[PDB]
């Protein structure tokens, strides 16, 4: 029904952003201080967190939210951006899309 058909829509949105991040990190591995990587990431992960709230997706939002909190710390310059952070990050990006799945 058209409320399934809504779901459907989000997630694909949710799922296109996910992929779009997964294409920026493939990137940013090869040159993990490159900053122009990191905030793109940033601005996706925030634009995820507010799909996922708004169409009741609470886990993805959850989330997203953990990840952009480190990638705030990785811009800042509040942490260090080590093979173990970007593995942190890509385990959270990794999570968010089985709970796009679960929907």
């Amino acid at each position: 029904g058209s409320h399934q058909e809504y779901i459907k829509k989000v997630a694909d949105e949710l799922k296109e952003n996910s992929q779009n991040i997964n294409d920026l990190l493939k990137e940013v591995e090869k040159n993990p201080e490159d900053m122009e990587y990191w905030n793109k990431i940033y601005r996706l992960l925030h634009t995820n967190k507010e799909i996922a709230e708004t169409a009741g997706f609470s886990s993805v939002a959850k989330v997203e939210h953990t990840a952009m909190n480190l990638v705030d710390k990785m811009l800042n310059s509040e942490i260090k951006i080590t093979s173990d952070l970007i593995d942190k990050i890509k385990k959270k990006v990794d999570m968010s899309t089985r709970e796009i799945d679960k929907k």
